[PDB]
């Protein structure tokens, strides 16, 4: 198979392409292969150096299918550690939150929105650690210190910000902040509290009118929902900031 590496077993197989384990037969240093505006994607990924976010090793072309070499997660996704209906212990759902507003908090520092933020986008390593991936759907939304509205509707309608299906242009960040919300909810009750945020959705009327007595919002102390109470406003412009999540009581509560 390409070069030193053999394509071992498959991890994913997406609408993008499909991402395969590769053992090197020398080193046996094991890594992951994605095969396939893939210019956009690899520059974006060339640029990502955290802890949170999946390392980017290098490209290969071989005529009509690209090899982009990134770090594995042996950990697989966030996704499988939520059960269905429970969601997970909330000290593990707050470490989890911790590492991807750190992640969130990076890529937009570099003036990057990932726009398709959702549990089977957040791989773990072995030692669990949260790692941002796929920036399939990702763009440059700061350039030489000048913000730019993004247009492009993407992402997935569940995790999705309602600003994104009603305005012309949005801002960036408070987009990713919502869906990173839409994650709490998701590891904190096991299930998603809408399936779009439009003003035709009786469960995010039911949430604008704050019947949090309804499911999901009665399985979530009243700590992380005051904070979801924050992040999950509809104008854009009175959502929390990542700075401002950061002061949350429930943010900086201690559990084991
Ligand atoms: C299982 N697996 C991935 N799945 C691909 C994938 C799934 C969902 C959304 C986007 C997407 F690309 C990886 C990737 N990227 C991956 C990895 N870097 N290290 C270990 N295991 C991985």
């Amino acid at each position: 198979f390409v070069e030193d590496w053999d394509l071992v077993q498959t991890l994913g197989e997406g609408a993008y392409g499909e991402v395969q384990l590769a053992v090197n037969r020398v080193t046996e240093e094991a890594v992951a292969v994605k095969i396939v505006n893939i210019k956009k994607e690899i520059c974006i990924l060339k640029m990502l150096n955290h802890e949170n976010v999946i390392k980017f090793y290098g490209h290969r072309r071989e005529g009509n299918i690209q090899y982009l070499f990134m770090e594995l997660a042996s950990g697989g996704s966030l996704f499988d550690r939520i059960e269905p209906d429970i969601g997970m212990p909330e000290p593990d759902a707050q470490r989890f939150f911790h590492q991807l507003m750190a992640g969130v908090v990076y890529l937009h520092g570099i003036g990057i929105t990932h726009r398709d933020i959702k549990p089977h986008n957040l791989l773990l390593d072995e030692r669990d650690n949260l790692k941002i991936a796929d920036y399939s759907l990702a763009t440059v939304f700061r350039y030489n210190n000048r913000e730019r509205l993004l247009n492009k509707m993407c992402g997935t309608l569940p995790y999705v910000a309602p600003e994104l299906l009603k305005r012309r242009e949005f801002h960036a960040e408070p987009v990713d902040v919502w869906s990173c919300g839409i994650v709490l909810t998701a590891m904190l009750a096991g299930e998603l509290p809408w399936d779009q945020p439009s003003d035709s959705c009786q469960e995010y009327s039911d949430w604008k009118e704050k019947k949090t007595y309804l499911n999901p919002w009665k399985k979530i102390d009243s700590a992380p929902l005051a904070l979801l109470h924050k992040i999950l406003v509809e104008n854009p412009s009175a959502r929390i900031t990542i700075p401002d999540i950061k002061k949350d009581r429930w943010y900086n509560k201690p559990l084991k």
